[PDB]
């Protein structure tokens, strides 16, 4: 119950000794630690330090754990005062968590997993990207009407696979731990499985995801979509409810019309999709006065359905964008 | 007029005793309550508590009712100080209102109205959703050109009605009070009235609203639209003024043209709607130099007309979204 | 130079007497006014009032005019403290301006200019709106292919003019001052000038603006557009620069093509407009590889050109919207 | 170690003399400078000045360089206190940088480079703009089907070049320094190089950029795009990844269809572009159930791809817009 006066650059703080003794590990909790700052003429402990920060420090003793940075104190200045008062590593990491902060194969694992290290590391990454870009150009040219080791496309297709196999064999016996959690390598597995044929071709387009390893923004978008599936799927659900709603509204408004462009419900789905997203079908346009109305409400409700979950998904992207800079 | 000194962890507060006696129910208003905190050596009442919060507490006595949380004090910390100073339940609920905060049938009413309680409660809700989803699929398949108890659709249509009647008979004699205010049950009434035929079919599509009971976001959007009708209808009115304006501007610009695609005013309405919402008609495009101009101004003014009331409606949605989490 | 101590509910303020005597009209500047608050035991002036507000009050004496409300003090509380310290009507109105705040014919001028006064005032406004809405419906029906005092439209056209003349003759000899500045009456003049015929018809559509007097949001949008012409016209200029830019880019990319859909520069203007506003022409689509590219860049740059000046115009609207509530 | 008490209008500040002596150039660091403010009755230095500002001033001595304006202190008031305490020109310019702040030919260089100086300076700028606007109108009329010194267009084309040469010869021997860094003159060079012919015509359209010198907003947009290329190019990259992704998804979904509108991968690129930007092709619309799905996901992912990097680019524009006012 013994009173303790703490002078912070002229700002007076008073408390009970039992409140500071609650945490015997810190500065003000250890009598031998705070001894060097005692003023025997005023019976107080003087500190020639920042003043707005000490409101939360002394409250960390009163509350017995709570360490909230004041809204007017900078983040770096308050964090450097916690080091001086020695509140503890447990309370320091809780402050960051509350603020928002989470030989034979060692050299080959430097110019491949972290291509920003050495000199040849930054060049072998460009060559690996050129193989990917040509791998994408090769996939887009295997279908032209002109074009539809001897096969003129089997010379570059395998050449990229030889490099895409060279981007996997050097990463299995040189990785830290034996790997399937990192999605960067799951893409390397789906880019190297051309051993049902159409499903493997739709699976073959996943070689575009090979750029995510070497791209700055692709990593940011990947974290955004994962950290937004609730509001990301909320759009898909809100659009599903509206498509079923408005495709049926235009169908009953254009049912007695012998030349009504909407024959059934599912045939009016794609019309409601491009009218909500405001893309524009060009084909199925309404003809009935009531059907024309339904199209107007389908375009108005479309902008609302889209623009509601977007700011949340935009905010998740702008956070990871700035945090990675 | 007797002066009273209040020491808050070193922060000095002075007032007149009549100001604290204005509220005899609280701590500082009751002399017997504040007796335990008096310091007879300094003639003051000491409190080893939070310091930035007491500005508003002592002002609650001076203003005689006003209790405004300081902008730099957290919401939980300030609210816990009101409990200590015992300002009263009337002033506490006014603070929340000012901040923004509003046997035979008892067990059957748990696995139906609150399907998150028991184990079988969370399974009977999934079965009830599967019936709804099949009920929606059934409505969309009763119109295909191929398909247009013996009727192949009368086997699932009634089967869902048997379940949709099973989702109403168990809720009338098991509800708390006899019900028409909760819109969740008005949908159950409009999903069970298939006892003018086309109007009942347009009324039949309202079975999609049955998902609002089991959906998280549908409840949020429903509250959003109700709490936004002024700005929601402001869009409909702003778009009505512009459609009448620009449909007449393109009609007089394309009147002497014998092959002008716009014959009258109402026939140019749907063109102005999809050009403001930027959907794209594909059919009626302008042909005259002046009519081409009108279409350009109709698309520019459309983005403005849409994007003005949207942020308000988005803010109403993002509030109910986060408040329900 | 005589020192003056001012005690604000325990918060100590010191200054020189010449600083308070700088404004002899206020409380602390008048010795007879502040006499009632002097404490002859401490040699200070005590005030049992708000504490965070007095930082700016005492600075109003030091700065000699500046009166800035603190960011943590509410607007109503700080404004009520200026009344107590009696800083003057000149400094009070400067604070509002700095914060953001600007018989025979007397009874007939109440149920017409302010239709919210009496009972019959709120009914005669509805009848005046029904005449306007029918006046708009009449204008839209004078052009149907079926329809294209004896003239079936001359019975309602003049009947609304009789009312639109009844909404002008009662406002010239009953107005406060003889009127042309208020744009509400300029619309009444352009709705009553049907005494070159096509220009008067395009001028006749301005009868839709008659709703601005009785509409809540139309007044808000009118103030928004006037308070945004710089950024409103900035869009028109940014779109003008892009239309000329991209219409020429697609024309040179599709010049050697004998069947290029773009014959000249001005014939590609409307394509660039609906591709920037993302409306969709449906007619003129690019055919050349380079022309296809130009269309892609014209759609990307369109969203940027639109979305830059929009938030400013949206902010001007959301300010007048909330300020009128 | 000698203690120093600083009284700021009643607010008490204490520190060690060695902390103020750390900067011997300032007021409180120079004993002769602060001598005029010493109170020999209280042993303190009194200042009749602003109170919330001195937290950062005294911390500038403790931190030994850091000068951060408090979040509640206005920018002008805090900056005027730094002048009084005389912290130094080095710390003052660091505060602005931390806040966000960077005869025979002398008279001819006033009515040309700064056309806001004299009277004839503001008129010769309008004539120079009329030549540019006619130069733009001339370029748009050299291609009409009607029109496709004797050449009817060689009379205005050279007349503008004579003026565009008059806007370069007077700026080379009258400029401050001999010029290629300022992009305003690089446009004057690309507007005066009509001395491969089609490439010079696509290079000739760059005469629209001549308006950037005399336009307020064109300068703001130019700074915006340069200060946004990372997020500006991030859109181009995000759209490139999606176009390749969805053009291949619709091609494999519409491959067995003999009348599939998408013959190859590159022929489906422009469809994915206008469906992501929601422009609307009107030509290539999907026909297969799977292809219809791909178009729906291509329109949903398009709004997301567009709306993510837009707020960053909008914020860069709104900063330069307000900073230039
Ligand atoms: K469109
Ligand atoms: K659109
Ligand atoms: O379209």
């Amino acid at each position: 119950s013994e009173r303790v006066v703490i002078n912070i650059s002229g700002l007076r703080f008073e408390t009970q000794l039992k409140t500071l003794a609650q945490f015997p590990e810190t500065l003000l909790g250890d009598p031998k630690k705070r001894m060097r700052y005692f003023d025997p003429l005023r019976n107080e402990y003087f500190f020639d330090r920042n003043r707005p920060s000490f409101d939360a420090i002394l409250y960390y003793y009163q509350s017995g754990g709570r360490l909230r940075r004041p809204v007017n104190v900078p983040l770096d200045i308050f964090s450097e005062e916690i080091r001086f008062y020695e509140l503890g590593e447990e309370a320091m990491e809780m402050f960051r968590e509350d603020e928002g902060y989470i030989e034979f194969q060692r050299q080959v694992w430097l110019l491949f997993e972290y291509p920003e290290s050495s000199g040849p590391a930054r060049i072998i990454a460009i060559v690996s990207v050129m193989v990917i870009l040509i791998s994408i150009v090769s996939f887009c040219l295997e279908t032209l009407p002109i074009f539809r080791f001897t096969d003129p496309f089997f010379i570059v297709e395998t050449l990229c696979i030889i490099w895409f196999s060279f981007e996997f064999l050097v990463r299995f016996f040189a990785c830290p731990s034996k790997f399937f959690t990192n999605i960067m390598n799951i893409i390397d597995i789906v880019a190297i499985i051309p051993y049902v044929v159409q499903i493997f071709r739709i699976m073959r387009i996943l070689r575009i995801f090979k750029l995510s390893r070497h791209s700055k923004g692709l990593q940011i978008l990947g974290q955004t979509l994962k950290a937004s599936m609730r509001e990301l799927g909320l759009l898909i659900f809100f659009l599903f409810i509206g498509v079923i709603l408005f495709s049926s509204a235009v169908y009953f408004a254009e049912a007695d019309e012998r030349d009504s462009q909407f024959p059934s419900i599912p045939d009016a789905f794609f019309w409601a999709v491009v009218t909500m997203t405001t893309v524009g079908y060009g084909d199925m346009t309404p003809t009935t006065i009531g059907g024309k109305i339904v199209g107007s409400l389908c375009a108005i409700a479309g902008v609302l359905t889209i623009a509601l979950p977007v700011p949340v998904i935009v905010s998740n992207f702008n956070y990871f964008y700035h945090r990675e800079t």
